[PDB]
């Protein structure tokens, strides 16, 4: 019996149902853009469960016993079985609002509000937005437009590893005992990503040393002429608060200049702009941060839902709290968090939910 929770399923990059999941992912994305959170969630859960299957769906009988497959989702599956296409997903791909929202939000610094504003002003292309003399852009959007082609090109593993070298080199200059771990999609085994994420922690650094590292590292890169964009969010983390966007570790959203000579791959300007996110956490919370920043987004949503609805526990990126025992549960590894929750350990490459 397949569980309704992604944290109780093994989801590897071996997807046998991409014909169904690509359609469900488009319908979920459109519902996100149309601010229909409920319908978005239903399509995301259905797409997630199909991604976990060890076989391709070839008839409606194959869907019997599979959870998170409502009547609307089953109608979409039935239509794809019929002629290999989703008429619903095809209509979304051709919708002018969907196309504009995908195109505008593909710019670093442009969210739902700005995309909607530009669409209602009558804009349909990035060329017409960029050349407009009345529009005002944020510093994030300026960088988003200036390095657009590099940021819309996917980051591959040789590039991610070249970025890892730069991060490690900079960090150990100021904190030589620091541990730097690549998180996100690349930690789950992905060949490509939109950015490169890292978790930084130090077993001996003080509260102030921990605070100053991201400032020292980014100033070093600014001096080297490698810092193309930088936004540092100070920590809002509270050591003794109970475990959605307001509480967080110190982090920074960057754009780094990656020289081609640093990339060791089999293969213009001689450099590429790369989106990099750095997260600094206290040493004792490193397992919770690692689990949260490894993802996938759906795996994280189901982990938190399972903890709350099944084990009356409260989980987030900073801690695990037991509401029955009225105590915070400690962990030195992800394995210990899974054991506290009563879950079999799911490897990072099996969290592609
Ligand atoms: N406020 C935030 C930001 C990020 N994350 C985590 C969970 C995600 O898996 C990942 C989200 O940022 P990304 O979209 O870069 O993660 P990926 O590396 O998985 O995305 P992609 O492969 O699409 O580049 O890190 C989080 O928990 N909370
Ligand atoms: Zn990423
Ligand atoms: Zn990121
Ligand atoms: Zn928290
Ligand atoms: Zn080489």
């Amino acid at each position: 019996k397949i569980s309704q929770y992604a944290c109780q399923r093994r989801t590897t990059l071996n997807n046998y149902n991409q014909l169904f999941t690509d359609a469900l992912d488009i319908l979920a994305e459109n519902d996100e853009l149309r601010e229909n959170e409920g319908s978005c969630l239903a399509f995301m859960r259905a797409s997630s469960v199909l991604k976990s299957l060890p076989f391709p769906i070839t008839s409606m009988k194959d869907t019997e016993g599979i959870p998170c497959l409502g009547d609307k989702v089953k109608s979409i599956i039935e239509g794809i079985i019929e002629d290999g296409e989703s008429s619903e997903a095809k209509a979304v791909l051709n919708d002018e609002r969907y196309k504009s929202f995908k195109l505008f939000t593909s710019v670093f610094g442009v969210g739902l509000k700005t995309a909607e504003k530009w669409f209602r002003m009558g804009f349909r292309t990035l060329s017409k937005i960029q050349s407009d003399k009345s529009l005002r852009f944020t510093q994030m959007q300026k960088a988003g437009f200036l390095y657009y082609e590099d940021l819309v090109s996917c980051v591959n593993r040789p590039e991610a590893e070249a970025v890892s070298m730069l991060v490690k080199e900079a960090v150990v200059t100021f904190l030589p005992d620091a541990l730097v771990t690549m998180t996100g999609g690349f930690r789950r085994g992905k060949m490509t990503g939109h950015d490169v994420d890292f978790l930084i922690t130090s077993p001996e650094a003080t509260e102030d040393e921990e605070q100053q590292l991201l400032h020292k590292v980014t100033d070093f890169w600014k001096q080297q002429g490698l810092l193309l964009y930088c936004d540092i969010l100070e920590s809002t983390f509270e050591k003794f608060k109970q475990p959605d966007a307001l509480d967080h570790f110190q982090k920074c959203f960057l754009i780094l200049k990656l020289d081609h000579g640093r990339v060791h791959s089999e293969k213009g300007k001689g450099w590429k702009a790369i989106r990099v996110d750095l997260v600094m956490c206290p040493y004792d919370r490193r397992a919770f941060a690692l689990l949260g920043w490894t993802g996938s987004r759906q795996f994280e949503r189901d982990l938190r839902r399972y903890a709350t609805h099944e084990r009356k526990m409260m989980l987030d990126n900073h801690a695990l709290y037991d509401r029955t025992k009225r105590v915070f549960l400690e962990a030195e590894s992800e394995e210990e968090i899974f054991a506290h929750l009563g879950l079999d350990y799911i490897e990072p490459w099996e969290r592609n939910a």
